[PDB]
């Protein structure tokens, strides 16, 4: 009899089959963490299918992406971009960084997208530039400890109307934890914190399952 | 701590920080009681959500249906502009009734257009000379009739437009093609017919927190 994980598992392939298709540049770029000998970081294909379509309902011109790994959630963002659009995505490692080149050019989104490789904290500020910023969406998935500060530069780098989701924000629980140990759970209770302490952004966090396990994700609204 | 007992913590924590309610949610979110019913409402982070689907599309124009007590109807409604219109459907007159109660108390009744009766029976009068496309449409009612809204929320919507189908999971037992249950086979012939045609594009995601585990289906319309 099936485990808990083969039922979420089960549904989540159900619906997939139904739903997500993927091309071959999007199913290499999901093996991107057997590459390097890393548990799978990418975003499930229902969840990054559920981010293109947020682009798209945004109609989302520039995407502003913290956390490339292999790709697989740039491609799902990049495609949902006019062909005037742009994708500006980080990633610290540049192993992986150039893994994720090479995905996005099978894609046939490379005209559209444009790589960084170093710190987050210390790109993000060379992005407040025009033609570059601002970004209509932010897709916040890379290190916990630093999302308060994610979030500081997803409000100055957009607009009201943008959207900003950041993945991963339950910690198996450890976020209702206020003595926690964890730098990142201590950085998702301060940015939701921020979320309650402000009226010019509006959000929701969402539980989920599925081929990730259990986890969750926060989707704010820009309002100004 | 058991699991149950952990979704229920990081629901109650998340919308603490994120999510209000005023009077008019509250007690919307309490029909269920007058109702002799069990909680059939979106959950306070699942209302915001759909409410912040609504404002990322900019919809002018929203079809909801299943009424219920009005609890996803106001924050639906709380989404529209101020020329804007939500077109609610519910088959039982006491629960549209009390969600009439609550929609003015909202402030948001002169937004909100409510049908009472079958909603296969409604939704072709929707298809009226002078009225614009929806650009919305959240499908929270009965579950063999889900296909028939799907194509009914095509017909009566505009490309661009999100489709949210809530209750989709039904415990798993979607994955069985000889389950015998008329929602459970609703369901799947509803993502079927999603794979089968190219004019909409879609995702499903399970969700788990204060109801339990669960899920829905987002679509776009692209034509
Ligand atoms: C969860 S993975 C991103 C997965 C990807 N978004 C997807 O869904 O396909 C997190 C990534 O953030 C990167 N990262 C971690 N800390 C970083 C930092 N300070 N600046 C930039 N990238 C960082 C990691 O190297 C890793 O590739
Ligand atoms: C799940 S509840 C709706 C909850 C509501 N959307 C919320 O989140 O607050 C389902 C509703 O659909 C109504 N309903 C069931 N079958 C229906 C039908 N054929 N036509 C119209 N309404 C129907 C039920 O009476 C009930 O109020």
């Amino acid at each position: 009899h099936m485990m808990e994980q083969e039922r979420w598992n089960s549904v989540d392939v159900y619906f997939s089959s139904l739903l997500v298709k993927e091309d071959e540049a999007l199913s290499k770029a999901a093996q991107a963490h057997r590459e390097f000998d890393l548990p799978d970081l990418a975003v499930s294909a229902p969840q990054g299918k559920l981010l293109h379509l947020l682009a798209r309902l945004r109609q989302a011109r520039r995407i502003l992406e913290i956390g490339t790994f292999g790709g697989y959630s740039s491609i799902w963002l990049a495609r949902a971009l006019p062909p005037d659009g742009r994708l500006v995505t980080i990633e610290w490692e540049r192993s992986f960084a150039e893994s994720a080149a090479s995905r996005l050019a099978e894609a046939g989104v490379a005209h559209l997208v444009e790589q960084h490789v170093g710190r987050a904290l210390d790109i993000l500020p060379t992005l407040d530039r025009p033609g570059t910023a601002p970004f209509d969406m932010v897709f916040v998935d890379a290190n916990k400890p630093d999302i308060p500060e994610y979030f500081t530069w997803a409000l100055k780098l957009s607009r009201p109307g943008a959207v900003v989701v950041v993945d991963n924000v339950v910690l198996g629980g450890a976020v209702t934890d206020p003595d926690h140990p964890d730098a990142g759970v201590q950085g998702v209770r301060r940015f939701h914190e921020m979320l309650a302490g402000r009226s010019d952004v509006t959000a929701t966090s969402i539980q989920t399952v599925g081929t990730k396990g259990y986890d969750g994700f926060t989707l704010a609204l820009v309002t100004g």
